[PDB]
């Protein structure tokens, strides 16, 4: 699998996931209206929110987390 990788520093790029990681994730954290922190990458299992302002979506096709 290949996923989009991005975070607060790095602009979105393609990344090849390690063998055995067959999900891509997109995670967003609400700050205020229409203002979010986004993170994207590969995962083995879908990550879970660390706080109630976070939402995560996972998917299983190349770069589906764009």
């Amino acid at each position: 699998l290949t996923c989009v990788k991005s975070n607060s520093i790095w602009f979105p790029t393609s990344e090849d996931c390690p063998d055995g990681q067959n999900l891509c994730f997109k995670r967003w954290q609400y700050i205020s209206p229409r203002m979010y922190d986004f993170t994207r990458g590969c995962a083995a299992t879908c990550p879970k929110p660390t706080n109630v302002r976070e939402t995560i979506r996972c998917c299983g096709t190349d770069k589906c987390n764009k």
